[PDB]
């Protein structure tokens, strides 16, 4: 396949020169196909969406992950136990209050900046249900956040009553105990990428919530319409400072 | 003599027979990969020989194959060398030079008090890219039948990166980097089955092979011998980390926590 071949072209003619010794902090992106870490340049982690974008439009097998480090994105790692096989149908409106909420436990840490600011939620999901075991990741990739902030929001989500809730009408079994309390500190899947006995979690929706510290009690979140405008490995990047659609907003370390 | 119909034949017949060990949640951890088809495989170790069978007929056929066995926690040792010579010089890797890199890849092997007991032959295998990529030239080391912890693997490579003699053994070859030549993930990447390549890049070639013979026994008898019937067999099989059922390969099972290696592969 052409754009694979451009990606293989990419990786060892170039990105080659990044590469990485194993258990080195420098590391952001590692590809457990090929068992290769490198640490590349935002220039050059923009060449690599790129073409890992080209080559998820037509269903290529990747498995690249992102490391989190110190200060990045956050990630939301859902395990789900549910009630049948059937996918739950996790609408925009129960998708939408989950948003609120894990944004009433970022306001909590304290760690915002002042002003008014775009935030952008994803939610991808496992494509089917396996022995009634589901998954969901939510991705707030333009949240820039200390790993040990991260661990406080995820501890707080672990423990709230309306997401226990919401995850229960949709047919939860496991409402609390299936946010994986290490989603801080795990490599993160890139958008298309899988473990290589799982197929790739799909962008289901999108929404943008806007936060003004001079009007805290309007939280507006709205779906995100024209995704397919934008290049979503780069956009859903938690360690990606360089995307269109999402801005970082840089939270106090 | 372009054998486009048993090519194809081999392909189908492949297609169906892999189909049945295609990856899924709770099946095992996936050990042979087709990056032409993007497609991912959980074999049991009795049905590797029969693909490695199939392989070897596509090889033999000039077939452009791209099928990669992936290493896990416990498989034959790979040494991934990307070689810096003086522009476009090829180094000579004549056998006395091979044999002695043979010797202190076993001297780290022995170190890491992972042999099992007894005698046991143990296969050393050299192949080498054809072409200059970017003054990089690619030359591997397989002991596929070592069977080996990626946790001793890995330091093996450390050790190697370090070790004076092999430096200098690469050194009197033409490589200008000797500290760095030396993949420090050569315990975790994939390797290619033999005849198999990149897409429009091409297979590396097996120049020359040894039997270094161990006894626990024994420690400092080490007498390693150039193989000299080497076409004879089934390469692909022969070469290969994860097979178990190889003619002139018989597996020497080393020391692993098998469960212990799995969480340590995050």
């Amino acid at each position: 396949l052409a754009e694979v071949q451009a990606l293989e072209t990419l990786l060892t003619r170039e990105l080659s020169v990044f590469l990485t010794e194993p258990g080195s902090k420098k590391t952001n992106i590692i590809n457990r196909i090929t068992g290769k870490t490198y640490a590349l340049p935002s220039t050059e982690l923009l060449r690599l969406y790129e073409h890992l974008e080209q080559c998820r439009k037509q269903g290529a097998l990747m498995y690249f992950l992102e490391r989190q480090g110190t200060y990045s994105g956050l990630m939301l790692d859902y395990d789900l136990k549910l009630n049948t096989n059937a996918v739950p149908p996790l609408e925009p409106p129960a998708l939408s209050r989950l948003c609120h909420r894990i944004f009433v436990h970022i306001k909590n840490s304290s760690v915002l900046p002042e002003g008014s600011h775009k935030i952008h939620f994803f939610f991808t999901l496992k494509p089917e249900v396996v022995q009634g075991k589901y998954g969901f990741h939510v991705l707030i990739p333009g949240l820039k956040l200390a790993a040990s902030t991260k661990k406080s929001i995820i501890g707080s989500l672990q423990h709230d009553a309306t997401v226990q809730k919401i995850l229960h009408e949709q047919g939860v079994t496991n409402p609390e105990s299936c946010l994986d309390p290490h989603s801080a500190s795990v490599p993160s899947l890139l958008y298309g990428s899988s473990k290589l006995n799982h197929k790739p979690y799909q962008l289901k929706t999108g929404f943008e919530l806007v936060f003004d510290s001079s009007d805290p009690d309007y939280i507006p979140i709205h779906q995100i319409k024209n995704l397919e405008s934008y290049n979503l490995v780069s956009e859903l990047s938690l360690t990606n400072e360089q995307g269109s659609l999402v801005r970082p907003v840089y939270c106090a370390a």
